[PDB]
Formats: structure tokens, sequence, C-alpha cells
């Protein structure tokens, strides 16, 4: 981890070939001195002890079939990282430049992939439900957003709270994934999800209820399951978020769409001013207001449209 900064080259998890900085003492290390304090990727061989081994590469180049999830989970890091500073004048989660880490080839046949609290965790996954989930940059931005999510916010993970903090993930996710260009859609974890299946995803912002998510407040899951439905009642949010952005008449209440930077400008104020570990739907509603009344003005078009967002899911 000391060392001379360069530059390899590798193939990701969908074949596509990618330059990913590395680090250069004997061996080369994925290790990207360029971003903050850095971001590191390890490999933890298929155990789950964290984070494992620094990952070593004799040559600088990465187009073994083990190295490809450890590319892609190392690039996306970077691309993650350009778009909070770019776009949000962000330093890394912290907003002080925290080291990045992400470990890959966690366990066998793993079909998640998680922040941990420290780190990102990636599964290869099983091959047949997914194939390994760093290939999917909206599923990294995923994961990463929710330290930042850890240092705001700090929105608990249950109920509503956590309904929040997954939407907020998957909003992020995608607003990543429309910055980074990646063939970008509002549908979440495609490009990893069920490789023997075409056109489908883990979730859809665009319409949840494709997957038997909702798309609105009276159809809220109030079960226990999945900490009280935080992956599923995400669905209300998500679909809120993207009337906001795309516009759209859902039961009957049309939204004109105000675009996917000034969603994301809106939220992100929600998120780093307003939001608070215990807000449920409602007091999103109000931050989301609010912010959007900050940053344009309460008699605007996107304040209008914020609001209309909310009432077409049902929230008030
Ligand atoms: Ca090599
Ligand atoms: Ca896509
Ligand atoms: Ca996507
Ligand atoms: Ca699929
Ligand atoms: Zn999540």
């Amino acid at each position: 981890i000391t060392g001379t900064s360069t530059v390899g080259v590798g193939r990701g998890v969908l074949g596509d070939q990618k330059n990913i900085n590395t680090t250069y003492s004997t061996y080369y290390y994925l290790q990207d001195n360029t971003r903050g304090n850095g971001i590191f990727t390890y490999d933890a061989k298929y155990r789950t002890t964290l984070p494992g081994s620094l990952w070593a590469d004799a040559d600088n180049q990465f187009f073994a079939s083990y190295d490809a999830p450890a590319v892609d989970a190392h690039y996306y890091a970077g691309v993650t990282y350009d778009y909070y500073k770019n776009v949000h004048n962000r330093l890394s989660y912290d907003g002080n430049n925290a080291a990045i880490r992400s470990s890959v080839h966690y366990s066998q046949g793993y079909n998640n992939a998680f922040w941990n609290g420290s780190q990102m965790v990636y599964g290869d996954g099983d091959g047949q439900t997914f194939i390994p989930l760093s290939g999917g940059i909206d599923v990294v931005a995923h994961e990463l957003t929710h330290a930042v999510t850890d240092y705001t916010a700090g929105l608990i993970y249950q109920n509503e709270s956590g309904a929040i903090n997954e939407a907020i993930s998957d909003i992020f996710g995608t607003l990543v994934e429309f910055y980074a260009n990646k063939n970008p859609d509002w549908e979440i974890g495609e490009d990893v999800y069920t490789p023997g299946i075409s056109g489908d995803s883990l979730r859809s912002m665009s319409d949840p209820a494709k997957y038997g998510d909702p798309d609105h407040y009276s159809k809220r899951y109030t079960g226990t399951q999945d900490n009280g439905g935080v992956h599923i009642n995400s669905g209300i949010i998500n679909k809120a978020a993207y009337l906001i952005s795309q516009g759209g008449t859902h039961y009957g209440v049309s939204v004109v769409g105000i675009g996917r930077d000034k969603l994301g400008k809106i939220f992100y104020r929600a998120l780093t001013q307003y939001l608070t570990p215990t807000s449920n739907f409602s007091q999103l509603r109000a931050a989301a207001v609010q912010s959007a009344t900050d940053l344009y003005g309460s008699t605007s078009q996107e304040v209008a449209s914020v609001k209309q967002a909310f009432d077409a899911v049902g929230v008030k």
C-alpha cells in the first residue's frame, strides 16, 4: 500500500475492457490513490472473513475470470466517488475523503451485496439468479450510497425509515448509472440478475408493481419480513422519485417531470439536511418539499412536481 500510482487494464464481469488505477510495490495492487484517501479492493477468497487480502496482481493485467468482479468493484467505486464529488461536492461517503473498501468473492454462491457499516461486500452469485454483483454499476452505487446515508441522515434499517434508506440507495444508484451513461434505465440490478433471462431486473423504479412491489402507500407492506419491508416499500418512494424526474400520470394524478439533475439535487439536500434516523415517508415528503423550496422557491414548478409525485403515491 505504499508505492507508485499506475494504471492497469482488465475486463469486467460483462466482458468489457477498462483501465483501473492500481498501485505498484512489488505487486500491482487494487489501490487507487487518485480519489480521496484511496479506493481499495480486497479478495475475500470465498470466505466470510473481512476484508480479506488487498488484491495483488503480478503484471497489472486483470483478464482472468477470477479478476472480473474485482475490476468492476474497483472501477465502479471510482465512478461513484466521481459522481458524488463532481455533482454534489461530496468527498467520499463521509464528506472527508474516507477510504472506500470493497471485498469481492465473498462466501460461495452468495446472491447479495451489501454495505456493512465499514465497507462494501460483493458475492459472486450462484450463476443462475446472479452473476458477480459488482458487475452492476447501479448495485455498486446503491451500496456506496448506504455509506452516504449512514454518515448523514442515519436512517434506521427498519420499517419506513429503512424503506427510505433503500429507496435513496436505488435513486442514487440509478443516478450514477445515468452519470456513467452505461445503458441507463430506471431498473435495478438488470446487468447482473438472471443471466439466463432477458429484460428483467431485481426491482423497477418506473413500475415497481412489475415485480410485485407496491407503487402506492395504500399497498404498503406492514408485516415483519425484510425488516418490515425495506426492499418492498421502497417501491413507493422509487415510483415517486421516478415521477419527479420523468413525469407521468399515476393513479389519476399527473406529474410534470423536472428531470434527473433536479431530482438528485432535491434528494441529496433532503438526505443531508433534513432527514433523521427515524424519518417516515410523510417526513420524507416534507423534507423533499422543503429541499425543492430551498433550491427553487416555494412557487416553483419543482416544488409543485414534488408535491404531485408524493400525492400520486399516496404519501401525505
Ligand atoms: Ca494479472
Ligand atoms: Ca442499465
Ligand atoms: Ca439499472
Ligand atoms: Ca436477467
Ligand atoms: Zn440496500
